């Protein structure tokens, strides 16, 4: 799976990138596994996209949503879904939140909550069926990516 679960994953990942994990009992096992794998992918994508990223201006949540939709169209154009592509969604929201921290006009500290929202909406609406059919986060994602 439902929106709330995926929203919590997307928010936890933005708090990880922004170095502001929520004080308390901490993230779930699924969220901890995803943070590790998505960060590794994010570092590689930032290096590969360096020139592109140096000339982008993520000045608002609306612009971050437009850019996110454009990358997502190119990422899933062949219609296939797999777990690596789903990790790449999280890597792109991590890049967008870093850019918005630096370039947002009239910055708003709760902006990661709006970015998490549209990332969860995309994941639920476009990959939600595939995820449930492949075991969800607990019996699909975690089983594939948890430490050996
Ligand atoms: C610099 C180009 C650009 O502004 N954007 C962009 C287009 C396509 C990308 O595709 C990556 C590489 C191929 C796919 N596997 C994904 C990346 C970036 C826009 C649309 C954009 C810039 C920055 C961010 Cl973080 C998101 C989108």
């Amino acid at each position: 799976c439902e929106f709330g679960y995926i929203y919590r994953l997307a928010q936890d990942y933005l708090q990880c990138v922004l170095q502001i994990p929520q004080p308390g009992s901490g993230p779930s096992k699924t969220s901890r596994v995803l943070q590790n794998v998505a960060f590794s992918v994010q570092k590689e994508v930032e290096k590969n996209l360096k020139s592109c990223l140096d000339n982008v201006n993520v000045v608002s949540v609306d612009t971050a949503r437009t850019l996110f939709n454009q990358v997502m169209e190119k990422e899933f154009e062949d219609g296939i879904i797999n777990w690596g592509r789903i990790v790449t969604i999280f890597a792109f929201e991590g890049i967008l939140i870093k850019k918005l921290l630096r370039q947002q006009i009239a910055p708003d500290v709760d902006t990661y909550k709006e970015i998490s929202y549209f990332v969860a909406e995309f994941i639920m609406n476009n990959t939600g069926e595939w995820i449930r059919q492949n075991g969800g986060w607990e019996n699909g994602f975690v089983k594939k990516f948890e430490p050996k």
